[PDB]
């Protein structure tokens, strides 16, 4: 499956990719899973987490 | 809905959480989707993309 990019974007990290909307990308399989934005209850702190390190209580 | 860490996680830039095994974490609404790894077939470049900024071709 190949996804086109519906809106410019400007990389904030070392890690994001920056695109042009038009831009025609492909998913890469990686074992951390998506990721997802995340409050810990336990620490107070937010962040970014990766998808397969967590599961549901 | 909380979701349980299953391991440790160290952060490598300057958006992830760190987090323990154990802590208890709650999902952030956020307008960007979740994220995920894609490589550019338009320009070669591979990093992170906001979810909600692409579309199925």
């Amino acid at each position: 499956t190949t996804f086109v990019a519906l809106y410019d974007y400007e990389s904030r990290t070392e890690t994001d990719l920056s695109f042009k909307k038009g831009e025609r990308l492909q998913i890469v399989n990686n074992t951390e899973g998506n990721w997802w934005l995340a409050h810990s209850v336990t620490t107070g702190q937010t962040g970014y987490i990766p998808s397969n390190y967590v599961a549901p209580s």
